[PDB]
């Protein structure tokens, strides 16, 4: 019945020969500059581990530590701060020029080795027997810029990573006041990189990108910003400008922000969150807001391949880009399903609908 | 009678990170359901746990027997084996006893099973082949069953070939469906592939293991039931080859010796048949039982963790037994540091009849 249908109902799904496979449930927001949720699907409050996607909050508190300027971390040096990079070989590279850029060692870091986000590289790793180490770490530039603003202010760096170590009070405090919350209403645990990692509602994370994009826009703009204005802006430009940084080859994250050409900024979250930062343009306008905009997704389950194909389909519903800048990302959208022998045997489908405009008054849209 | 809502849910430090609908169904022999998670009757793709049906189908063809296929053979046939040397070794074999070769297979290679076996093959530069296919021996046991009733070999995958049209015969009588009640994809390996509801996953397995009762009592027993006697017999002597090494369905097996059979469908559904035991007994029947299982978004971790403690809340084996599943039941939630992060918890509750 279609006019009946309810957030509990947003999913996307696969078939095999029209057959269901698996299905998923799909949870967005989408928001303007201040934090008002324009459309969503499923809950877009769902509490949520934001994981690496609240990586550019944490890249904030970095270069809003005072005394990290001195060091001369350049944009690309941002990107990775921003990053779940696939320890391509330049990846390990800028992580260790920034370690030298503050006079650290690798053996400072307190993130651990894994296998790496692109099946390329772990390929060449396998090969060689390679086992990574902590400069391999996706999250080493992060680790990097909290190690840089330990030592400018003279905190000590063995625990820069522990909560009660001012760099860690300094991230804790720059979530909240990103997503306008108080202390208590964002939850903390521990990431695979060994970093406190937070949670919060789900439209807080469109909130914090759509900050990060109208920050560029003032910026662009010539606007007088504070400090904090200025900062998120650069963080913008970096990660649009430098793309390969926050990700590498082949990767969603890459590939998105390359075809968008600085329109937008985006990041995953591990276990299928992903945010968005859009600029202001004519597509943030026919959806009914004068600034800039911010998308945050979660897949209930964790599914990557879904995240990227539902993130695709919910751009393409938005009017966000064009149908070439988005045919970039073609793969992602409709996955391959093809098996041994090349015959396809079925696809991906997203029956769900964007809410935020039409319904009878008496249709409740209750969030789950 | 409206399903329930049940879950297994992932946490980091106490905070929700994923949750996962579960869907399953336990059975008598008849296949009368006894206990139930989600929805016990989703149409659901058996994917290879419908792998048994198959060999039952083959095993039933005429001539089939001359070929001389042992019970390490019929293992294969149920198998979604790992790709170990050992499998393909065995597959080659098979060929052998039916004087065909890996060019006469309609199955492709594709990336192990085992991550371990495919991070070996990555560092030798190795391409799979035919031979390699997970569900090998059940085409090599398609394709003895097209040469012993002389049907030709070219496309013994297709539904069109009589031997699919005994599989898709086969697959619904075990189901105790009319063939318009099953329906009909193509697996990854080319093979026409069926869904069904899921309590007659449950159904096929607990009479699998309702033969191996039968069998062992001295019964009369059909052709066809003496044929899911042997079927049974060969997965859980073999369980290596119905899967691999470290595999959840060799190490359930072993763990079991005997008592029950399991088996993977791809995109996370399980179906375990379990012989007449103090176990069943104290669940309400009084012969053999199935368990059918699918996580709705297909998860295979939270499948194995699931499966798992529906064994321990049916009291299903000891738990000195079910302890050998330890790292299936509770997968571990460790990070790049060695520190715990989070952990799987069971919300859900077994509904009965
Ligand atoms: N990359 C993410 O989203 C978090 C991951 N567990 C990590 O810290 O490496
Ligand atoms: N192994 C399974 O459950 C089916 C698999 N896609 C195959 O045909 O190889």
């Amino acid at each position: 019945d279609p006019f009946t249908m309810t957030p509990s109902e947003d999913f996307v799904v696969t078939d095999r020969g029209g057959i269901v496979e698996n299905s998923h449930r799909v949870h967005a927001a989408v928001v303007d500059a201040k934090g008002r949720l324009l459309y969503a699907l499923g809950n877009p409050t769902r509490m949520t581990l934001a994981r690496s996607a609240a990586k550019p909050a944490q890249a904030l508190a970095i270069l809003e530590t005072e005394g990290v300027a001195g060091y001369g971390f350049d944009d690309a040096d941002i990107a990775l701060m921003c990053a779940s990079h696939s320890s391509e070989d330049r990846h390990i590279a800028r992580t260790r020029a920034m370690l030298s850029k503050i006079k650290a060692e690798e053996a400072d870091l307190r993130c651990g080795g894994h296998p790496s986000l692109s099946e390329m590289v772990n390929r060449s790793w396998i090969k060689q027997d390679f086992i990574p180490t902590a400069v391999c770490s996706n999250c080493s530039g992060a680790h990097v810029g909290m190690l840089a603003g330990a030592r400018a202010i003279g905190a000590g760096t063995d625990g820069y990573h522990l909560p009660d170590h001012p760099m860690q009070g300094r991230v804790k405090r720059t979530v909240a006041e990103l997503c306008d919350l108080d202390a208590g209403d964002v939850e903390w645990g521990t990431d695979g990189c060994n970093l406190p990692t937070p949670a919060f509602p789900l439209d807080r994370l469109g909130r914090i990108y759509a900050k990060l994009a109208s920050a560029a826009d003032g910026s662009d703009a010539g606007e007088g910003q504070s400090t904090r204005c200025a900062a998120l802006a650069h963080i913008f430009r970096a990660m649009a400008r430098h793309p390969e940084m926050v990700a590498g080859e082949g990767r969603y994250c890459t590939m998105l922000m390359r075809a968008f050409d600085g329109a937008l900024v985006g990041k995953l979250g591990a276990d299928a969150s992903y945010a968005i930062g859009v600029r202001a343009s004519d597509a943030t306008r026919q959806l009914g807001t004068d600034g800039a905009l911010g998308i945050s997704v979660k897949i209930e389950d964790g599914n990557l391949e879904m995240l990227y194909a539902v993130v695709t389909e919910l751009l393409e519903r938005l009017g966000i880009g064009s149908p070439d800048v988005r045919s970039q990302l073609a793969s992602f959208h409709h996955p391959q399903r093809v098996n041994t022998m090349g015959v396809t045997t079925g696809g991906v489908s997203f029956p769900f609908k964007l809410r935020g405009s039409v319904d009878d008054p008496r249709l409740a849209a209750v969030a789950r």
